[PDB]
């Protein structure tokens, strides 16, 4: 008496069906009471730092490698109105901090991902989803590309664009991983407690503190991202091949923006209503808030005209679908001999995944923390050739490399942690992803 | 140094394009911080209402043409969670009240439309676009078909789904009409100085003339829709093709709905918060929603439980794209011994469309306008196999038929109208859908 089919939502709109239908006496009735999607390829460079080396294209360059990515990225004379319109996409691990503060030796490196890797494309699409346009762009920003030459190549991307991939209407393989954790359930507990200690005796206020978590990889990447965007709609979806390696992520929290001279940070920290005027109460809560607001304040004033920094909306309350936060945001006008690298140094790494004092906090991390992070607590995203820049902070990101899954999660040590509380918070952040 | 192509949105999501692109590394950046579309197809069941006489797949049924839909429709044991589950899509023209209400002889049919034309379906898709999932049923509701013939049945459907259409990936076919008006710009004037003075005679208080304008045919109806769900996102977007004629639209106004005996009415009658405040006073506008919410209420009473009837949201402020409204929800809960049929006798036409007092305006709109409504002002919509109902009000519609596109466009007549304002009014309202 009934038989259905569930088809996954983005592989088939309402009007690609009627197209295809073959059925006699066809009718469509809909009711319509997400922002942009970049899909980048044939990149003309790749830009990547690792063991103390920078490389474009595998060769070597002896530059800073932050300097050298802007000056090969940014193009004075180009402008567009899309909100990435060429340039890099990648990501600055969280180690590249050490670049350019002392947080002594770093430990062990278990999954080997480079400390920052590009690529460059003047390839690209962009989906405007407000206006339902999609725009297939081919440009000469890095190559000088005749205008002949864009013409072929976009017309063999409209080309490919035009025949299915042959298992588009397969359902998801989305094998579950059995994850594994790094280090002893004790051990962690055991370093909340030295941590904890620490922050008794004077040596800092808070400190991030992160177990890593790996799966033998089981069914397909892509899948889980597929399944990933529709239950994380997060301002932030990423899935990134740089071949040997796959970042898969759905970050909330941006780390910090640029977009035409100004920086911007968004510092994140009846049954609808009654747990948000309790959130708007506990004076941990918001003292926690203030404390990141203040943080961006100083970061964006370090950068920036002094009195143009404005806290233009402040601590409203922004409810998810997993936990509830406390949200701002800060904004300043950058100054005129800066750059976005200035923004990305300035923040790299967010407070929430680090500490207060950071440097110190830091250096804490680093002797208690036995692996790398690598691009965990980093930042993803993209520098247009315009010299805009977003970028995610690299949390709820999973990394796909030597056959295994990594997750990883951190949680902020405070005076009165407690250490079980702590380790469970941690795993069961680090896993809400596997879902 | 640049070259691009635009690709409309409904034909191409991001995940389609990474699968089908072959270029070399690859990555997908997004940004994402839409109810329900129902496609069916193979109807097992046509209903009409023409000429006076009910017709059933071709043959005469000598019923009362609603009583007999309802019977054929409902099916008592039927139970989904989907919107619709199954059921008659289709419209019920204005003139339909004729069979209920004494409005006088009925100018000549210039279009010829039957005055009722629903199609019944156990076979259809349910795009869930908040969990982006879709669901292709096949339903043994009206046939009782066998399991195997519905696993048949939806196996087809699916390899149809498969197989791009040929012209997936053309351009829009959006060659504009050339609209006639059907009457002179002189002629309307005279027939609102007419209902205008037949008002200031006490009369009545209120009367909706409307013009009617044709095209001859050219382009692709399919595409106008197409173009339309993206340039008038409402509540209620529809293509219906009946074969010799198609009906297209974009209703922004519900006339009526049941949903588990409960029926809904939905009157419609800083910048942003400036002509807002401006729209809160203006005593005529607001004495014109609160009009249209006391017929609401009126009409859900005598179908209800009198004291059931509540005014749940009540002239708050909603904010289109060409024009605002005062806005408000009336409900009342169903009488056990009636049905979704005595819902929409009790609302159709809506006074928007027709006048007050209703019949008295209805007579009058008979004795002024030369050309049968027909689908224009009547109602658009579904009826559910569970009994549930969502009925739209047939304005901002246009019908295919005769090779010609037919628009149609009303403006309520009151005391102090200026003809030449509501003759301007009524042209702009009918072809603002043309664009």
């Amino acid at each position: 008496s009934n038989a259905e089919r569930i088809i996954h939502g983005d592989v088939l709109s309402p009007i690609l069906a009627y197209m295809r239908l073959k059925g006699q006496h066809k009718v469509i009735l809909e009711s319509i009471p997400a922002r942009f999607s970049i899909l980048a390829y044939n990149p003309v460079f790749e830009i990547k730092f690792e063991n103390g080396v920078l490389y474009q294209n595998g060769q070597v360059i002896d530059r800073d490698p932050l300097d050298f990515l802007y000056e090969v990225i940014h193009k004075s004379q180009h402008h567009s109105e899309l909100p990435f319109g060429g340039g890099a996409i990648g990501f600055v691990g969280y180690d590249m901090i050490s670049l350019y503060e002392e947080i002594g030796q770093i430990p062990e490196d278990t999954i080997g991902t480079p400390d920052m890797h590009f690529f460059v494309y003047e390839s690209y699409m962009v989906f405007d989803h407000k206006k339902e346009k999609i725009h297939v762009i081919e440009d000469a920003l890095y190559s000088e590309r005749s205008q002949e030459a864009l013409e072929k190549s976009l017309n063999q991307v409209l080309e490919e664009l035009r025949i299915p991939a042959p298992n588009e209407f397969e359902d998801l393989d989305l094998s579950p991983l059995d994850f594994k954790p790094h280090i002893a359930p004790h051990k962690f507990e055991g370093m909340v407690e030295t941590a904890r200690d620490l922050i008794r005796n004077g040596d800092m206020f808070q400190c991030v503190l992160s177990q890593r978590f790996s799966a033998e990889v089981t069914g397909n990447p892509f899948d889980f991202y597929r399944n990933l965007r529709v239950t994380n709609p997060s301002n932030y979806l990423y899935f990134y091949d740089f071949g040997d390696y796959q970042i898969i992520g759905a970050s909330p929290e941006s780390l910090v923006s640029v977009k035409n001279g100004i920086v911007t940070t968004n510092p994140i920290a009846e049954e609808d209503k009654a747990l948000a005027t309790d959130l708007l109460s506990d004076e941990k809560e918001t003292a926690e808030h203030r404390m990141l607001v203040d943080l961006g304040r100083n970061d964006i004033g370090r950068i920036s005209e002094t009195t143009s920094v404005q806290v233009t909306k402040y601590m409203e309350v922004e409810l998810f679908r997993y936990v509830m936060h406390l949200t701002s945001v800060v904004k300043g006008r950058l100054l005129p001999e800066l750059t976005a690298m200035d923004a990305l140094k300035a923040t790299l790494p967010a407070g929430t995944v680090s500490g207060a004092p950071k440097i110190r906090a830091m250096r804490r991390i680093y002797e208690l923390e036995t692996e790398k992070r690598g691009v965990y607590a980093g930042a993803i995203g993209y520098l247009s050739a315009t010299g805009d820049m977003d970028l995610a902070i690299a949390i709820r990101t999973m990394i796909l490399k030597n056959q295994r899954a990594y997750v990883q999660a951190g949680a902020g040590i405070v005076y009165d942690s407690i250490a079980q509380n702590e380790y469970q918070e941690t795993i069961n952040k680090a896993k809400s992803m596997t879902r």
